[PDB]
This record gives structure tokens, C-alpha cells and sequence, in this order.
């Protein structure tokens, strides 16, 4: 159908993630919450922090229940640390429901909250398997679906260009995509893990053992800015991208995502840069489909001139189809049918002569062999 109250309920800063408004507690305390399909905890600032401007005040909530258990979430750059509890949660620009949910009240953190991001918490929309401290801590979306009649599905239109978009909870809004939704199976319910079966740069096959594309996994992750690629794939991809864009040379550092590249306002030569196609395993035997993104997706605008960072980066933990991938597409997390749908976003950034694309089917044999174990 349409979901007009949910359309345009996401905001963000470029490279700092998309957030949605949520209320916690009785009476409701409004907070801006990162929409993160790459994690499974609902965690909110619950104490002062230099970069937090409002936080969850549990003592002010009558419906707050203390679970009397700590949670510690270390990772690459830092950590967050907090106190588990439950409280009533709503999404003002969401479905008209209120659910009791687990909430991690973040008390201590390091390099978690980003200066000027305007979000104060994280909504992990992935599965319980990757929830902290363990999978017995039911994620918000699980609770939402269990406590209401909201279908087990959500969809994200992340528009990029300050950034905005939409999270449609419990449905698919046709106003937000053009052409067909193509579905890839969720290989395993933990992250939203998918299988990439082929990769092209301007139609030229990267020509690797397709396992390399999914080493050690490939996931769809709204909480990651970049397209991240396994070392082997990243190098081959960058090699090909360089070759395709070779009428202009850029510094080594640009390709590492360090340095900006700038052009006179409006003269960015999009056309010299190649499109990137990921073929995803289809739902039908021996069928794949492809999603195609533009440089307008993988060259992230950064603050006279129009400046950009290269938003494809190397990974050691597999492929991450982050906001770079997602901003081309309306992405349907069809949990009920263990699949993820892609269609061309009606809001994606493109130029006169090229658009992101979702096309299929393609005969692709032995696609299970592309999965890494
Ligand atoms: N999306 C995401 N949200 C996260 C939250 C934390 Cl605390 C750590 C890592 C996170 N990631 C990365 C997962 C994919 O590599």
C-alpha cells in the first residue's frame, strides 16, 4: 500500500548514518535512533556524554523495568557499555503501536557517539543471533512483530542527498521504487547475509572465484557508510575502477578513501567513473539478478567546489553493502520470507544519462558454491 506517515521519517548527516525518531518511557522521551541493519541491540544514551545532547532518563519513566544486567559491546574502533532494561517504545512516524522492548541504557562509551550526528541511540534491526550480550536478548523488531499485528518486514529507502529517507515498518511503499523488486535469499538469519554471485565494473567481470565475493560473508548494513569489499575483491575492484576512470588520475590517497577530490560546482565528471554491478543469488534455482550503482553512490559528497570521498573500502570481515549500495535502492527486509528485495529507488542520486538499476534474471549455475563457510 502507501505508508505516508512513515515516508520521510529518516534523517542523517553524510557518513554518520540515518536515524529515525523514537520515544521511550512513560511519559514518552523522544530520541533520534540510528537505523542499523548490521546490529541487533536497541541501545540508547542514558547518561551525559560530550556528543550527546539528550539521553534516556530511566528514573523519569514509570514503565521502566530494570533487568539488573550489564551489557558490554566492544568493537573495532571502540565500545559501548550499558545497563539492560525494558520500557515502552514507540516510533512517532511509524506504525501506531507501542511495544515493551529490551533497551540497553548506554552509560559508558568510546568513539561510539559521533560529534554532530544528532542521534543518541541505535536500533539494531538484524537478528537475535548477533544481539549482545547473547541471543536471548530479543531485538526490537522481534518484539514489535510479536506484540502487534505488524508484518515481519521492513523496508528502507535511504536517499543520501544532510541525508534523508524512509523506514516503512510492516510493509512496502510502491511510491518509493520504480520497476521490479528482485529478491535474494537471506542465507542465514544473523546479519542480513546475502550471496554475491558475480561482480562487474562497467560490465567487465571481476572474474574471481565467487566465494571471494562472500569471504567470509556478505551483508546488507544500513549502519555502514561504505561499500566494503574483501581485500582481494577491493584491490581488483579498485584496479578496474581506476582503469575505467583513467582519463583522470587521482592520488593514491583518494582511492584509500583518505583524500577528497573536488571539481568546480556542477562539473563532476560522473560519466568517466564506472557503474558497479553486484549479482545476487535469486530465489529461483540457477537465477541471479543484478543491482547496479553509480559513482553518485560510491563517491560520497563531503563539505566553492563539489568534493567527494571514495566510499568503497577494504574489509577483513567480508562484503558490506552499506549506504553506498542502499542509497541506489529501495531495500525490503522481508524477514517473513527470509529474503531481501531490491528495486531502484525513486529518490536515488543520478544524472541525466545513468540510473541505478535492478535487472534480472540471469542464468547462474552453482550459486551455492559462492557462499563461504
Ligand atoms: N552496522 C554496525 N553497527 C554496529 C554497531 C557496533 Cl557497536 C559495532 C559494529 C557495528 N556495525 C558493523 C557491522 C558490519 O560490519
Amino acid at each position: 500500500g502507501s505508508f505516508v506517515e512513515m515516508v520521510d521519517n529518516l534523517r542523517g548527516k553524510s557518513g554518520q548514518g540515518y536515524y529515525v525518531e523514537m520515544t521511550v518511557g512513560s511519559p514518552p522521551q523522544t530520541l533520534n535512533i540510528l537505523v542499523d541493519t548490521g546490529s541487533s541491540n536497541f541501545a540508547v544514551g542514558a547518561a551525559p556524554h560530550p556528543f550527546l545532547h539528550r539521553y534516556y532518563q530511566r528514573q523519569l519513566s514509570s514503565t521502566y523495568r530494570d533487568l539488573r544486567k550489564g551489557v558490554y559491546v566492544p568493537y573495532t574502533q571502540g565500545k559501548w557499555e550499558g545497563e539492560l532494561g525494558t520500557d515502552l517504545v514507540s516510533i512517532p512516524h511509524g506504525p501506531n503501536v507501542t511495544v515493551r522492548a529490551n533497551i540497553a541504557a548506554i552509560t559508558e562509551s568510546d568513539k561510539f557517539f559521533i560529534n554532530g550526528s544528532n542521534w543518541e541511540g541505535i536500533l539494531g534491526l538484524a537478528y537475535a543471533e548477533i544481539a549482545r550480550p547473547d541471543d536471548s536478548l530479543e531485538p526490537f523488531f522481534d518484539s514489535l512483530v510479536k506484540q502487534t499485528h505488524v508484518p515481519n518486514l521492513f523496508s528502507l529507502q535511504l536517499c543520501g542527498a544532510s541525508v534523508g529517507g524512509s523506514m516503512i515498518i510492516g510493509g512496502i511503499d510502491h511510491s518509493l521504487y520504480t520497476g521490479s523488486l528482485w529478491y535474494t535469499p537471506i542465507r542465514r538469519e544473523w546479519y542480513y547475509e546475502v550471496i554475491i554471485v558475480r561482480v562487474e565494473i562497467n560490465g567487465q567481470d571481476l572474474k574471481m572465484d565467487c566465494k571471494e565475493y562472500n569471504y567470509d560473508k556478505s551483508i546488507v548494513d544500513s549502519g555502514t557508510t561504505n561499500l566494503r569489499l574483501p581485500k582481494k575483491v577491493f584491490e581488483a575492484a579498485v584496479k578496474s575502477i581506476k582503469a575505467a576512470s583513467s582519463t583522470e588520475k587521482f592520488p593514491d590517497g583518494f582511492w584509500l578513501g583518505e583524500q577528497l577530490v573536488c571539481w568546480q560546482a556542477g562539473t563532476t565528471p560522473w560519466n568517466i567513473f564506472p557503474v558497479i554491478s553486484l549479482y545476487l543469488m535469486g530465489e529461483v534455482t540457477n537465477q541471479s539478478f543484478r543491482i547496479t550503482i553509480l559513482p553518485q553512490q560510491y563517491l560520497r559528497p563531503v563539505e566553492q567546489d563539489d568534493c567527494y570521498k571514495f566510499a568503497i573500502s577494504q574489509s577483513s570481515t567480508g562484503t558490506v553493502m552499506g549506504a553506498v549500495i542502499m542509497e541506489g535502492f529501495y531495500v525490503v527486509f522481508d524477514r517473513a520470507r527470509k529474503r531481501i528485495g531490491f528495486a531502484v529507488s525513486a529518490c536515488h542520486v543520478h544524472d541525466e544519462f545513468r540510473t541505478a538499476a535492478v535487472e534480472g534474471p540471469f542464468v547462474t549455475l552453482d550459486m551455492e558454491d559462492c557462499g563461504y563457510n
